[PDB]
């Protein structure tokens, strides 16, 4: 298999994710079994590394599902940890990350070896050496729900850096979560299209594959706007290159 | 009883931070045994809510004792969540929370009924209910050990709008970190004097405490400097004031 094993201490990290994740939930929802929501994650470890449907983790999300705040989601790509930083834990935003079913397995990887009943540590597949592997039809049917009940104003960060645009038209966002986006509930969708600090404008708002981005969006009706290097992100980004010109301060 | 009482679901929590602290581990300290490690922590819980002294976390320390990055420590007053976001997980500085035996407990609370055997989730001694409870005496024996191996340029991050001014004299960097430092393994003592945007500045490098914290260094035999506002920190206090004049970008 062409990607990381299993991670280590996969179900201690799972349900102490999990617990931590419940303080943050109201006391009206606070009321989540972390040791049922894990043994309903559990089941696409029994299964065919490579036979493992986005369904497969339907009981999973119903046991872990819950509301997302108007205006709070937060969609993204090329910028995993940018997200989560800017996030901060639910405070600034509530990307996929910070919602308790995304949460408990953010940059964990998992599947049970090809043969054996266990946990294979070695490896796992990726999308190329199957399809249907436990990792991404986990991502499939979780992309799916925080679409779904997400409200308001959507906010997306693309990476203006990335070689490949910031916008993969075969992404989780193009093929998962925008098919999903309630246009009933959504009020606008707004961009912000970063690049590195002195890093590669490789593309910016309106260009390149935004336009496509942009054209779909706008062609399903939905209101649009787009930002290069929105401020209060541009600033964290700046945390780590305080003597830059782009980060002088007035 | 007048503090928090128990974190609920605290081992969970505790195993939890414990497995993903591994992973920022150094292979050749990589191997922590964390159900003996929560064990340990566990043999001050079991004892009377107003008897445990620091001592009583030694065999917790011993078997999550791991060495701190040369100029990496981050000490602190007033500003727990600044320097934990500051630190980004180990990335940029590691402070006592960024450490495996601060990581496991961080936010935390925890004691013992005050008669019988199991946790009081109702409430925990402060330090006005009496001296020796399980959290004080915690931190104080993890604050000596993190003081202890801290070496080379020491940092500290005060809060410049304390009321009560930026150096607490009866705090736990003044008793159980400042006394532990060892000036044979440190270079020099930088500190950031931090103020909230547009906030108050009731004390600056040179003031009122500040005077006492440089007094004591210097007759300690330490290099000293103080920063106001040190940059990085400022960028990151601006991200959530983006329009404010003080975090204007030039
Ligand atoms: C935005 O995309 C860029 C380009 O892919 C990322 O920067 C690269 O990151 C890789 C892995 O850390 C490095 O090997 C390259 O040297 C980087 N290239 C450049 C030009 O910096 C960047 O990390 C992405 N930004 C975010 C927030 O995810
Ligand atoms: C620095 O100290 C100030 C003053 O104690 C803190 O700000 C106060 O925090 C309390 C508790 O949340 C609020 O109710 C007050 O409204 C705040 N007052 C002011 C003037 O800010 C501040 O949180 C501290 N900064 C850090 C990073 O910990």
């Amino acid at each position: 298999w062409r990607a990381e094993g299993t991670s280590a201490h996969l179900r201690d990290i799972f349900l102490g994710r999990c617990a931590e994740y419940r303080a943050l939930l109201s006391p009206e929802q606070r009321n989540k079994d972390c040791t049922a929501i894990w043994e309903a994650f559990k089941v696409a470890l029994d299964k065919d590394p490579c036979s493992v449907l986005p369904s497969d983790y339907d009981l999973f999300i119903t046991l872990s599902r819950h509301s997302i705040p108007r205006d709070k989601s937060l969609f993204w790509e090329n910028s995993h940890l940018l997200v989560n930083s800017f996030a901060d834990n639910t405070r600034r935003f509530m990307p996929l990350s910070d919602v308790l079913y995304g949460r408990v397995a953010d940059f964990l990887s998992w599947c049970r070896q090809k043969a054996d009943s266990g946990l294979d540590y070695q490896s796992c597949p990726t999308s190329e050496d199957c399809e249907n592997n436990p990792v991404d039809s986990f991502w499939k049917r979780a992309s799916i729900q925080y679409s779904k009940d997400s409200s308001g104003v959507i906010h997306v960060m693309l990476n203006g850096s990335e070689p490949t645009g910031a916008y993969p038209i075969k992404g989780f966002f193009a093929d998962y979560e925008i098919p999903n986006l309630q246009k009933e509930k959504i009020t606008r969708i707004e961009i912000w299209v970063m690049h590195e600090i002195g890093g590669p404008n490789v593309e910016s708002c309106g260009e390149g594959s935004m336009k496509v981005l942009e054209k779909r969006l706008k062609d399903m009706g939905f209101q649009y706007s787009c930002i290069n290097d929105y401020r209060p992100v541009k600033l964290l980004q700046c945390v780590d290159h305080s003597t830059h010109p782009d980060c002088a301060l007035k």
